[PDB]
């Protein structure tokens, strides 16, 4: 039978301090629940935010982590579409397929379980971690900082068994979020005129989506010009350094454009850059789509003339990708060539140094780090 | 030839005036123009905004009027698509068929004579109209306030010779700018639940679009009550008035719709209103058109959590129609009963009478005025 797993696991006792390595105890999965030993996590600003303690919604203690893929350890009662052995990936987004959400071809915005993941529990309420006589909530449904994770069933994306999962696990959010924001959400069409607020990984996945839908011109844009070298690897056109220019970005754009880009796609998570980037489109039929989640309370805003005009304000959530369905697909177009995975690992670490990923971060040199479990 | 004409117009001498009945003189159509006897007019908010005086752009002495209909009268050089006695709709959006806007299919805003335009002078750079010794501007390339006016060829739309004009006039702004916000820029599907704030002629047109998309529920929003006998009509299915509320009008729709509308329409042209009416939108793949024109200066503001979840916010500009080839054929769609235009129609005056359509509009007692020159 299921027995519970001792096993050690990254804790987060509370914010603003370095995570602490813990042994805990993983409960065996209740009523469709599947536990996870996970091979391979990265980190993403969204656990440094959270870790931070800015987050509104954020508690403690807790073991962070969405980036990651492994092997089904075991599975609980009523689960009989995966089982242990099963190569996967753990979904923030999960795809109950009934409810109204999963239903409609135009989201991917599943609410089955929202409430719960939400406070940091399985979908009975409770969690499965433990540690020195203390609960452990999960985080983002996924938790992959431990060894070993209990996820709902519904968030389990089974992938290709061939599949390098010190690699694919970046497919759990940054890549797949910015590669859907081009080819989903925007659906930019080949010829497209493009520009990408923020190069880092997500903003990369968004020009390479932006290459695969054949855009013609792929505008990146940064403060730190350390970043233009790899964006134009991954297709960028040319790069601009916004502190190199004394007019407003949106401005400087429409002027190397002869009227704004036909898209825009804002990865910083910055409210002023996300007007710009609206702003920045093209009269008529410019749309922009905002990728980089904002601090709670910011608010966007812009005068109505710029929609009256033609302009179109849009946003994504894991780039609009039905998760269980997509994820396994993406896995595919990895290992057949169409996209990249590998180039976003700048960073190798093991678990006991996985702090080592959110100080290399905050010095803004690197794009992904891969942990090695 | 061509001789001076010698007629009476509605002049606007100053900012927060009344209109006056002038004898003034209109010249012959130059190369590429076309002098039109208007036979209706009605007034719409955006003339009244103009007079005025907080119009940034606005400039006096000036005929105003938008929303007319007339036959040409003669045309000048180089003109061979129309001809005295052709029936025709004056144009603020022209259509050139050849800038980089006419060309592409998503947009309808031709740029070929919008510099002219703003300045109320022809394509070559002057007027066409005197009175009393002094230049008298033209307005939004039309004055239709005006026995005879003269406008670009490009802004003149030839319909149908048995169409009523004390009706169609209404075809040149209104009725259209409704009407395609729905079926060009919003697009619904059949069945889709919508929400129209404001319930003037312009929301009545989008509802009158909602239906003809076949809308499974229409739902119209005024602070005045007296419009929802009209707009259930016009076929809206429910009518509410914010003020019968103790909670903001978007969670208001929210609660009634389980969710949110699928399709949201702006018809009032107040920030807070645009606000409400995109937070009133489906979580997942909720659309929000501005379609009222938002006095200057202010701005339209939401968190960026409403877009990344789901939700987009459009705008639209004379319904998206690109004006030549589509107001005839709206003309044809209200002549074979297809869409409604003498519904619109409340009241009816001379051109004398022309500022008791200004009073009535403010009062809020009519929807639209035909004022018979
Ligand atoms: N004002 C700015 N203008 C242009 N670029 C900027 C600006 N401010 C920051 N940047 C650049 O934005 C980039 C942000 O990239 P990362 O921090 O590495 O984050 P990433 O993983 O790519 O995701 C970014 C955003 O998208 C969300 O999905 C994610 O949660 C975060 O909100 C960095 O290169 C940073 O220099
Ligand atoms: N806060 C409000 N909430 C709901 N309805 C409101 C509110 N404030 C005003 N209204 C209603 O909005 C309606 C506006 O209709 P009209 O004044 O008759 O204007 P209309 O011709 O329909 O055009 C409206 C808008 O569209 C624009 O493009 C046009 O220039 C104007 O900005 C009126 O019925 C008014 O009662
Ligand atoms: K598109
Ligand atoms: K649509
Ligand atoms: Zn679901
Ligand atoms: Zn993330
Ligand atoms: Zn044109
Ligand atoms: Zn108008």
């Amino acid at each position: 039978a299921n027995e519970v797993i001792k096993c050690k696991a990254a804790v987060a006792w509370e914010a603003g301090k370095p995570l602490s390595i813990e042994e805990i105890e993983v409960a065996p999965p209740k009523a469709h629940e599947v536990r996870i030993k996970i091979i391979a996590t990265a980190v993403c600003h969204t656990d440094a935010y959270t870790l931070s303690g800015a987050d509104p919604e954020g508690c403690f203690p807790v073991i962070l982590g969405h980036e990651g893929a492994g092997i089904v350890e075991s599975v609980g009662e009523g689960v009989t579409k995966l089982k242990a052995g099963d190569t996967v990936i753990p979904l923030y987004i999960p795809q109950c397929g009934e409810c109204k959400f999963c239903l409609n071809p135009k989201t991917n915005l599943c609410q089955k379980i929202r409430v719960t993941q939400g406070k940091g529990l399985m979908p009975d309420g409770t969690s499965r971690f433990t540690c020195k006589g203390k609960t452990i909530l999960h985080y983002m449904g996924t938790s992959t900082f431990s060894e070993y994770t209990v996820v709902a069933d519904i968030s389990v994306a089974k992938i290709d068994p061939l599949a390098p999962l010190d690699k694919v696990c970046l497919l759990g959010c940054g890549i797949s979020t910015g590669y859907g924001a081009a080819v989903n959400t925007a659906k930019l069409e080949p010829g497209s005129v493009c520009a990408v607020f923020g190069l880092g990984g997500v903003g990369l996945a968004v020009i390479m989506g932006c290459k695969v839908a054949g855009a013609s011109r792929i505008i990146g844009v940064d403060i730190n010009k350390d970043k233009f070298a790899r964006a134009k690897e991954f297709g960028a056109t040319e790069c601009i350094n916004p502190q190199d220019f004394s007019k407003p970005i949106q401005e400087v754009l429409i002027e190397m454009t002869d009227g704004g880009v036909d898209y825009s796609f804002e990865c910083i998570g910055n409210v002023k850059v996300m007007r710009a980037a609206l702003e920045a489109c093209h009269k008529g039929w410019g749309v922009s789509v905002v990728v980089g989640v904002a601090a709670s309370g910011e608010e966007i805003a812009t005068r109505p003339f710029q929609l009256v005009t033609g302009r179109t304000w849009k946003g994504t959530a894991f780039g609009g990708w039905k998760s269980v369905e997509s994820v396994p697909k993406l896995v595919s177009e990895y290992m057949s060539k169409k996209i990249k995975v590998d180039e976003f690992v700048t960073h190798n670490l093991s678990f006991d140094e996985i702090n080592k990923a959110f100080e290399l971060m905050h010095s803004g040199k690197s794009i992904r780090t891969v942990v090695k479990i």
